[PDB]
C-alpha cells in the first residue's frame, strides 16, 4: 500500500510559503522522482521575485519518501510505508551563529502527484550574517542522516545538521531537527536506526530569468546491520 506508489517515476508539486524576519516569500516546484533509483530533480521558483535568503539554506527544506531503499532493509521505509495519506514533518533548523527556521510541511500525493506544502518561519537573523546578507555559496556538501524511530509520537526522529560553505573559507552550520508523523490513522514502518546518505548538486537554468533553483539529489539508506 506503499512501496508499490513509488515503483515508477513520480510527478512532484511542491509549494512554499515563507517569512523570514517578516520577510515574506513564496516558492513553487515542480519535478520528479524515482525511488528505485533515490533521485530527486527539481525546480524552484520564488514566484514573489528575489528569494531573501540564500538558496542553499532551503534545499533540506525542498521528499525523503523518495529515497532508494536496498533490499534488505525495506522493512525501515517509513517513509512510503505511510502513502498515500503521508505525514508531517516538523523541523527547527538553527544556524550556528545565526537564526533558526522552523517549517510544517505536509507530505502527501493527490491524485498521482506527490505534493509537499510547507510553511517555514524565519526569525532571529542578523541582516549582515551569512544567511540574510547572502555569504553563502551555491554548492552543497554531501552527507548521511541518522533515522530514528520515535515510538510515543508513532513515527520518526531524525537528527542531523549541514554544514554550508562560505567563501570566506569558513562553514555555516545548520543543525537540525526534526520529527515525522502519520496523517492516516493506518500501519506504518517504524525502522529500526540507520541513516540517509545524500548526495546534491545545485544548478541552475540558463534559460530562466526568474530567482529559482535547480536540484538534483541522490538518496540512499545505508545503517542497518
Amino acid at each position: 500500500k506503499g512501496e508499490e506508489l513509488f515503483t515508477g517515476v513520480v510527478p512532484i508539486l511542491v509549494e512554499l510559503d515563507g517569512d523570514v524576519n517578516g520577510h515574506k516569500f513564496s516558492v513553487s516546484g515542480e519535478g520528479e522522482g524515482d525511488a528505485t533509483y533515490g533521485k530527486l530533480t527539481l525546480k524552484f521558483i520564488c514566484t514573489t521575485g528575489k528569494l531573501p535568503v540564500p538558496w542553499p539554506t532551503l534545499v533540506t527544506t525542498f521528499l525523503q519518501c523518495f529515497a532508494r531503499y536496498p533490499d534488505h532493509m525495506k522493512r525501515h521505509d517509513f517513509f512510503k510505508s505511510a502513502m498515500p495519506e503521508g505525514y508531517v514533518q516538523e523541523r527547527t533548523i538553527f544556524f550556528k551563529d545565526d537564526g533558526n527556521y522552523k517549517t510544517r510541511a505536509e507530505v502527501k500525493f493527490e491524485g498521482d502527484t506527490l505534493v509537499n506544502r510547507i510553511e517555514l518561519k524565519g526569525i532571529d537573523f542578523k541582516e549582515d550574517g551569512n544567511i540574510l546578507g547572502h555569504k553563502l555559496e551555491y554548492n552543497y556538501n554531501s552527507q548521511n542522516v541518522y533515522i530514528m524511530a520515535d515510538k510515543q509520537k508513532n513515527g520518526i526522529k531524525v537528527n542531523f545538521k549541514i554544514r554550508h560553505n562560505i567563501e570566506d573559507g569558513s562553514v555555516q552550520l545548520a543543525d537540525h531537527y526534526q520529527q515525522n508523523t502519520p496523517i492516516g490513522d493506518g500501519p506504518v514502518l517504524l525502522p529500526d536506526n540507520h541513516y540517509l546518505s545524500y548526495q546534491s548538486a545545485l544548478s541552475k537554468d540558463p534559460n530562466e530569468k526568474r530567482d529559482h533553483m535547480v536540484l538534483l539529489e541522490f538518496v540512499t539508506a545505508a545503517g542497518i546491520t
